[PDB]
């Protein structure tokens, strides 16, 4: 995620992708 305040689903975290951001 872009911001440092984004809660992701249980077991994953804010990940950075080539097409864009998103939780792992």
């Amino acid at each position: 995620c872009p911001d440092a305040v984004y809660t992701c689903r249980p077991g994953q975290t804010c990940c950075r992708g080539l097409h864009g951001y998103g939780c792992c």
